[PDB]
């Protein structure tokens, strides 16, 4: 069913998330976004397992935030565990860090063509994004 | 597929090799330039090492910002890999640069006959470029 | 902390790189070993990414497992792009594969000095690694 | 640093070029011979532009082999680059070859004066480059 599954820190909301999950949905791509999908008396374990299991791709906002917290971390291991098996699906989006601070938190990452948020608008991004998934 | 990889610094995109590779793909050259073919998600790695191995030729802009720089560095030494198993291919340009700076640099690719940007236009090199290729 | 990370496939383990690793840690190297540190309960992708960021050399064991295989390739990636930094790692060795194999996997491999298991034992490998890591 | 680089086929080191390059450091010249420089991991191309960057002089071994192989003619490009700008280097030997086999390679060659191997042994070679080197 769902085209991309969003994967992002909870601090970075207003000033830019919200406004891109938005602008994807009117270009037509079908999105797993928390604010659409969970509701009150769901199992956060089983809505999350089944939204990274039944999405053709992923994106990460990688983020000073996004590093340290524990769900964060928790989606981007079942990501890379489902590409090591031979389904490539990661695309990502540098927010306010740099290269080195990348590095320090993963070399592989570093390998991967990334967005960055200092260089593109959002609808600059979304339109970059579209072009892949559909 | 590719008949030119280009091999170039960054510096040196918007007053040179950005004009350069528009006016190649006109004459009917296909190219490999990294503008047209990387994308979000794409592994750097194994992307550039598909298009050193599959091009008939590849051609390298010497520059002062050229010899510092390590993606430079890393292609050049895949094409005299390639070379030196017997298969000709390197087109060298010289870009405000003298030729004891080349001999300092290396003292083999001093012995190659070079395209000099203070004596030759842009259109002028792509013309000499397409009479080798195709 | 460590010395040396090594990359192999498990198609390798028992005629060459269990005898290697076990020879190194008796010369003194602190090596980075999967069955030496990972343990039930372990996430993969967090300790393998901390592995490869703590090690002064890596060492790759170039065979035609390594090449198909999807672990194997996300280690090198991330071996290349510290390296693209400016840090050097990379120690090769080949592994029943000839020259040609190599240059048709990447030909800037094919430009790196390598030991060569048809030429040279276990103990005369090992005994050259830790000349330059030591 | 450098007094001498030497080029040389590898099918030439046993029974001519490991025994020069022996006696010509216990006289004291201070040698470039890839036995002795070259390390794993080392970059092929980068390692032997700097060798003949920096030597005073170089030594080239005329043979049959050395003739048809790839990086012999690599070494020869250099030193001949060099020489056109101003800086005389070349020291050559005939090791079983004739003047007509050397004047098909190439008439400039014939022109320079060399020592043969077939009327001078090793030390009594060696004696003779040293003379002009040191
Ligand atoms: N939509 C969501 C609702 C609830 C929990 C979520 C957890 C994670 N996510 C997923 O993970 C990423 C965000 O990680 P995150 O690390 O930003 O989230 P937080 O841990 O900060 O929680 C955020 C807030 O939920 C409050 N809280 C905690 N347990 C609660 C509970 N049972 N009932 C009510 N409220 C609760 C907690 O008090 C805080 O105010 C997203 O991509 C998304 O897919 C989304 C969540
Ligand atoms: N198209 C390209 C995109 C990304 C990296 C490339 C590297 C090399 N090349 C190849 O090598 C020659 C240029 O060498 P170069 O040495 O000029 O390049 P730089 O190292 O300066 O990188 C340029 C910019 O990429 C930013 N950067 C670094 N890692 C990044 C990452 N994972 N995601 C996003 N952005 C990243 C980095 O912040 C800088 O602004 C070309 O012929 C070409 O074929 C092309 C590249
Ligand atoms: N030590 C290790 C344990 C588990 C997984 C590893 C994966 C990779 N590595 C690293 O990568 C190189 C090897 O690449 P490799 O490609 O040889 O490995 P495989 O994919 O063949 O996996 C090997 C076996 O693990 C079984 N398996 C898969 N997921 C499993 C899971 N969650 N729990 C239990 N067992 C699992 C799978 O059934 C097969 O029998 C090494 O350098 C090393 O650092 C080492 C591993
Ligand atoms: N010391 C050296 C080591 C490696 C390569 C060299 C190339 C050239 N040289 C220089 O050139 C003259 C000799 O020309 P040459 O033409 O005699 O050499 P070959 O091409 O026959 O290579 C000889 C052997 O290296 C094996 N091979 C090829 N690529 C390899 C690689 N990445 N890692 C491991 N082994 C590799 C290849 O399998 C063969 O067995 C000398 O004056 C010297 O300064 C010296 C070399």
């Amino acid at each position: 069913e769902y085209d991309l599954f969003i994967s992002h820190a909870s601090e970075d909301k207003e000033d830019f998330v919200r406004p891109l999950a938005e602008t994807l949905q009117q270009l037509g791509v079908n999105v797993w976004y928390d604010e659409f999908t969970l509701k009150v008396g769901d199992s956060l374990r089983q809505k999350i397992d089944s939204g990274l299991r039944n999405s053709k791709y992923g994106t990460v906002v990688l983020s000073t935030d996004f590093i340290k917290k524990d769900w964060t971390n928790y989606e981007l291991d079942g990501l890379v565990a489902r590409e090591m098996n031979g389904h490539k699906m990661i695309l990502p989006i540098w927010h306010k860090i740099t290269k080195n601070d990348v590095l320090d938190y993963s070399p592989n990452l570093a390998d991967k063509v990334a967005l960055n948020t200092s260089v593109n608008s959002i609808e600059e991004i979304a339109h970059q994004l579209a072009d892949v998934i559909l």
